Order: C-alpha cells, then sequence, then structure tokens
C-alpha cells in the first residue's frame, strides 16, 4: 500500500532547490517506510555478506543535501549500490529528510542498498543531539519512537567480499569470533557495555597499541596491533568505519589496517572538513571520491 516512488519522487523532487528547503512527507508515509524497513532488516543477517562492486559512506548526520551530492557524483540507485555506516540523525538540519530518503531506497532496493547503525542511531543519543527535537517540531515523538523501534533492528556490521570488515565504531576486547556478532538478537537498544556498545562506539588510537581509554566517556580505543591481531585471526585485509569526523573525508589509521570514512562535509557548520565515500570495485581495488563544502 505504501507508494515508494512517490515518495522517492518528493523526497528528490527537492535537488536543485535552495539548500535547507524541506519535504513534508505525511506521517502514515513514514511510519511505513519504518515498519517495511524494519522487516527487511530482520529479514537480513545481522552480519551482512557483501560483494563490490560497492559504494560505501561515512556519517551524515542530517545533511540531506550533502547525501543528495553523494548519490549526484557516485550515482542515484540502482545505478550504484550502497553501504552506509551510521549516523544518519541528529546535528544536521534535516535528519528526517535523510533518513526517509535512504530507509525508501532500502525498501526499493533491498539486495543493492544497505545500511548500518551507527551509535546516533540509537535512542538515548538522538534524543539529545536533534533529532527527537526535530520530530517534535515537524511531527510528534510518537513517530520518533517508531524510528527507534526501526533503529533497534539495523544491522551491526558487513563484510566485503571477505576481505573488508565494515561497522560504525570499532573493535571491541569481547570481540573473538564473527559467530559472536552473526548471534545478537534484534530488536536491541543497546543497554548495556560490552561488544554491540564498543562495535557502535570504539575508536582507533595512535598512542597505544592495545586497548586504551576512550575520550567519549565510553567504550575504549584500540591500537595497531589488536587491529592486526583481528585481520588475521579472520583473514581480512582492511576494516572500514567511520564516526568520527577527518579532514579530507577518509583517513587511515593503524598503520593502514584500517580507513575511516566521514560523509558530511562542513560538520555542524563549524569544521570545514570534506566528506568521503570510498568505492570499491570487483578487482577489490579501493578508490575514494570526495566532497567538498
Ligand atoms: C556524543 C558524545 C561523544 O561522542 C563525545 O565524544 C567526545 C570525544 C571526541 C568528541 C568530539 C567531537 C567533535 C568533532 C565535535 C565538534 C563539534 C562542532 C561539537 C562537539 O559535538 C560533540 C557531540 C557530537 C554528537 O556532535 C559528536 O560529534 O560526537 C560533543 C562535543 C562538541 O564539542 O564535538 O567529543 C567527548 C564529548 C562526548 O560527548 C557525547 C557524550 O557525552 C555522550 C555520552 C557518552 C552518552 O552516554 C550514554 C550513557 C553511557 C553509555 C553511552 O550512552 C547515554 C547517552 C549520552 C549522554
Ligand atoms: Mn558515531
Ligand atoms: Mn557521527
Amino acid at each position: 500500500k505504501l507508494n515508494i516512488d512517490s515518495i522517492i519522487q518528493r523526497l528528490l523532487e527537492v535537488r536543485g532547490s535552495k539548500p535547507g528547503k524541506n519535504v513534508q512527507l505525511q506521517e502514515n508515509e513514514i511510519r511505513g517506510l519504518c515498519l517495511k524497513s524494519r522487516e527487511i532488516f530482520l529479514s537480513q543477517p545481522i552480519l551482512l555478506e557483501l560483494e563490490a562492486p560497492l559504494k560505501i559512506c561515512g556519517d551524515i548526520h542530517g545533511q540531506y543535501y550533502d547525501l543528495l551530492r553523494l548519490f549526484e557524483y557516485g550515482g542515484f540507485p540502482p545505478e550504484s549500490n550502497y553501504l552506509f555506516l551510521g549516523d544518519y540523525v541528529d546535528r544536521g538540519k534535516q535528519s528526517l529528510e535523510t533518513i526517509c530518503l535512504l530507509l525508501a531506497y532500502k525498501i526499493k532496493y533491498p539486495e543493492n542498498f544497505f545500511l548500518l547503525r551507527g551509535n546516533h542511531e540509537c535512542a538515548s543519543i538522538n534524543r539529545i543531539y536533534g533529532f527527537y527535537d526535530e520530530c517534535k517540531r515537524r511531527y510528534n515523538i510518537k513517530l520518533w519512537k517508531t524510528f527507534t523501534d526501526c533503529f533497534n533492528c539495523l544491522p551491526i556490521a558487513a563484510i566485503v567480499d571477505e576481505k573488508i570488515f565494515c561497522c560504525h565504531g570499532g573493535l571491541s576486547p569481547d570481540l573473538q569470533s564473527m559467530e559472536q556478532i552473526r548471534r545478537i538478537m534484534r530488536p536491541t537498544d543497546v543497554p548495556d557495555q560490552g561488544l554491540l556498545c564498543d562495535l557502535l562506539w570504539s575508536d582507533p588510537d595512535k598512542d597505544v597499541l592495545g586497548w586504551g581509554e576512550n575520550d567519549r566517556g565510553v567504550s575504549f580505543t584500540f591500537g595497531a596491533e589488536v587491529v592486526a591481531k583481528f585481520l588475521h585471526k579472520h583473514d581480512l585485509d582492511l576494516i572500514c568505519r567511520a564516526h568520527q569526523v577527518v579532514e579530507d573525508g577518509y583517513e587511515f589509521f593503524a598503520k593502514r589496517q584500517l580507513v575511516t570514512l566521514f560523509s558530511a562535509p562542513n560538520y555542524l557548520d563549524v569544521y570545514n572538513n570534506a566528506g568521503a565515500m570510498m568505492s570499491v570495485d570487483e578487482t577489490l581495488m579501493c578508490s575514494f571520491q570526495i566532497l567538498k563544502p
């Protein structure tokens, strides 16, 4: 009953309009996007096994027109396949248009479009950093809770061609086998510290080789040795994550065993960072497409 094509049409109708122009979908349409995508998320693994070619994107944080710029540069679905690493809402001015377009494409192209969970796809987080307020203003809190129920079902990681491990934050001192991830049950809010918490919040740190203290006030930091042990144990070549703002949109850490992607140019209007998107072809060759602010 949900008219996906009309929703997409209206959402894309603003590409070319003055940045900031809102697209106000009906409440029933947004709830449908949430309920239908949730079903698909639960129907697919929590640890996705994808194949190149694919375009991987980092944080978007409600910068809708920048999301439109990414698609125009990388190709609107289904021209290209996409994998987003999380943090779709909060901070930006248009989290609603942003998340709705993404859910809409997930429903429209369930086998060629994927979305991972970021720490901002968490109630306790998006309640404070913007999304809740945006829903309260343009719609209502009940709709916000519907979004939360959808987010609690997002997959947590993906492996591209058995070589690239993708997640939002990073590793966990609790992560020993890939099975541990695959066994995580949904829906789930992340109520306790531990594996899922770390996957959503950890960061690589240049100072320590093993495990360190995280300035975020949650989770930990991990060094090059930790990364090395992980990659070899699971026969992987690289970790692709997001979660941290980087100047060039992308940046390597842990002696190039990990790459961080961030796709929200000029973050919060304060940073003058660029946004980036990483393209991976069938020859498992990695390439970066930058998006200047
Ligand atoms: C969000 C965050 C963290 O990520 C953030 O990490 C730190 C370390 C590095 C990071 C810096 C980021 C900068 C680049 C940006 C640039 C701009 C312009 C603004 C700003 O924006 C930050 C938030 C946000 C969203 O914009 C982000 O970019 O991260 C806050 C500091 C701001 O100067 O910094 O700041 C320290 C402050 C910390 O503050 C909150 C943190 O308190 C959240 C807290 C840990 C949570 O705890 C709970 C309980 C425990 C388990 C987890 O859930 C409940 C929910 C919530 C209260
Ligand atoms: Mn994050
Ligand atoms: Mn983020």
